[PDB]
């Protein structure tokens, strides 16, 4: 064997199909969000445009997010120094995950060092917790979950996007005494649409089956609060554990989920990904937290407004062009290319030649012959820049 | 069906095992470790002393990186915004990452959320790389490795903690053309034992296999740059694969691996663990950054020194008092009281009564009847506050 030639084959194989990533390497400005200096691969520095970042409502740059984070800094250090276990348990955890748990009207919460590993340790763990689990989950889950799904051996259903039909057809051919979770996602990453929540519920409550929910794509821009979708639904109360991320509309870093004192306790006491792994840092902790209080008062409800109506400026303005985008009604604005190599083509120009920056996004992050510019505007976008972007469409489709 | 009472269920078996885990709430206080307020269940505040962080190098309050934390919120904001691939690839990460590379002299290093999702990433898209392969493991390689290790579906064998002939054995018995890895660490943080890395590079050299080392409790603390056991015995060119963490002696958080580009790239382009989720943010990868730099230098190494001497005394000190202290070398000094129950009884009392804090550790993270405390002395627990807990131990 030579583990170099295979090496080679496995990379040689991302360039065949056309989805070899090169990142790009960039500084985003505090304070002046969405501007950033791209460092580019010939050593020179130049000022762009983000418009792909998922800092969704410019958080990363508030001062009550940074106050709090330099605050923790100075009065406990750069981290925990532990696993919740052995001396890594805070203040600043247990007040976020109290925060957390207000969010969603729920008992409790739980902080994980990502919303990837939340949902990866708690859908696994869910199976030893409740042996012979059946999992359904949406074919366009986010691989966070789908890996959560099969990490242990057990039975997973795979419903057709979106088909609350499909779903119901597989839940009702198995064995009605066999413990059942829905999973699934309140906005969906790439296509920008909404889940079904209320169907899926409806589904759950028929079958005996618990809700999963991933709204990691809504968290901080749905709900009256912030709290997402099933917020905005009034639906927050028929979901049986929620998935969410720190690190997008709330600007920070880290995920949690969110249920019920038992649900937490359990999940906290037998998942491996929870126990084995320093806790996050506590001026992270501090930062997401004040984010999230921030997000729930009617100051984050005008940043929530302000994104809603860049997003609807964007893509009236797309379609006035002629061009490829699909509207499902949320804040993403994806522009389909269908193509690995004319999307990087088209990114690439943008990049270089307007000072734009829309990652070309590709498999596996979205179905091959889907691949495609995400635009994600947010109130950091005014009614100047969305006026650069589209400009810089315009005369680049020529 | 009735989905609260399996919750219940397996609750209870937690506390009928002796094994259910009470957290301690602390905060410790920047630029007075190992000093930290213990906020007790009853509201109360209380001065304690910090003896079984893994900070253990005192990082976490050092000027350096905290000033460099400071710039980099100041500069660039709270978080990346992104995943790797979708705005989130930083210069921060790029600095970060060519400083792990130069610490172990590797062409590459990728950096992820933690060392547990490293490892964890990195050992499960091995198998997705090299069709069929066969995994060797030290039998008490960490959670984060097993669970790699397991993730996908492939060929797995347990050798012996160790146990070299173990390994030779379970090797020599396979198929000779499968593609072979040895994963063990540098340091197992629980005994405080050192994995015999020589006869391991020896056997993979031997067999065409990979080793892939984790020096989690090693990395900043061990070698004349920090960079580990394989760096104090002169072995780093004998690694494929080093992990590290930057959570432990290098005070922040996240956690890495270090290869060869072509390995790097193939693990960066493949595994679900680094592609879907947001990079560190900013601030973690300059603080962690400045830690390691700062670390290679011989500034870095009185840090060090001061660990080394400090761990010698306290092994001294408390046998010196009849005590059950397995010793291995290391800095880890680890007291086995071998049950559960009053494991927790013992750090309790240390709490409550002394301000010594050292939670008490147990299953999963040591075998059934190996329940222990676990001390971790560092260069700020001078020689001052070591007396003071010798005296507080022999009291007790
Ligand atoms: C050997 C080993 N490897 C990896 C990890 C994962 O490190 P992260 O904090 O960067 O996720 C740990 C943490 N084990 C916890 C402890 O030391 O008690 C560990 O002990
Ligand atoms: C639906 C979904 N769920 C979970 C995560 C994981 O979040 P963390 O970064 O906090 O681990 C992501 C990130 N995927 C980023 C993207 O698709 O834009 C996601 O898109």
């Amino acid at each position: 064997m030579d583990y170099n030639l295979a090496l080679d084959k496995a990379i040689q194989k991302l360039h065949d199909e056309g989805r070899y990533r090169t990142f790009i390497d960039i500084e985003r400005e505090k304070g002046a969000f969405p501007k950033a200096q791209w460092n580019r691969p010939d050593g020179g520095k130049q000022d762009i445009t983000v418009w792909c970042g998922n800092d969704y409502l410019g958080m990363g740059q508030h001062p009550v997010v940074l106050a709090a984070m330099h605050e923790a800094l100075e009065a406990v250090g750069a981290g925990s120094g532990g696993t919740r276990n052995i001396s890594g348990t805070t203040a600043y955890h247990r007040r976020l995950e109290a925060e957390i748990a207000g969010l969603h009207q729920k008992e409790a919460a739980l902080v994980f060092s990502s919303a990837y590993n939340a949902n990866d340790a708690t859908l696994s763990t869910l199976r030893v917790l409740f042996p012979g689990l059946i999992i359904y989950s949406d074919s366009l889950n986010h691989a966070s979950m789908i890996e959560g799904i099969k990490r242990n051996a057990g039975p997973k259903r795979i419903f057709r996007h979106n088909d609350v039909a499909h779903l119901r057809e597989l839940i009702a051919a198995d064995d009605p005494a066999a413990p059942k979770l829905i999973a699934f996602e309140s906005v969906y990453s790439m296509d920008g649409d909404f889940g079904p929540i209320k169907e899926i519920c409806d589904i759950a409550e028929e079958f005996g089956a618990l809700t999963y929910i991933d709204e990691v794509h809504a968290v901080g821009m749905y709900g009256p609060r912030g709290a997402g979708v099933a917020e905005r639904d009034g639906l927050m109360h028929r979901i049986d554990i929620f998935n969410g991320t720190l690190a997008k509309a709330y600007g920070v870093f880290g995920g949690y989920i969110a249920a019920s004192a038992r649900m937490v306790d359990a999940v906290r006491s037998y998942a491996p990904g929870f126990i084995f792994s320093t806790s996050l840092p506590p001026a992270i902790a501090a930062g997401a937290q004040a984010s999230i209080a921030f997000l729930k008062t009617a100051e984050g409800q005008k940043l929530r407004d302000a994104q809603q109506m860049h997003a609807k400026v964007l893509k009236m303005r797309l379609k006035a062009l002629g061009m490829p985008i699909i509207d499902h009604g949320s804040h993403i604005v994806p522009v389909v290319i269908g193509d690995p190599v004319h999307t990087k083509a088209v990114s690439d120009m943008l990049l270089s030649d307007y000072g734009v920056y829309v990652q070309p996004i590709n498999f596996p992050t979205v179905p091959r012959g889907t691949e495609r510019l995400r635009f994600t505007p947010s109130p950091v976008h005014d009614l100047k820049q969305i006026d650069g972007l589209v400009h810089a469409m315009d005369l680049l489709w020529a």
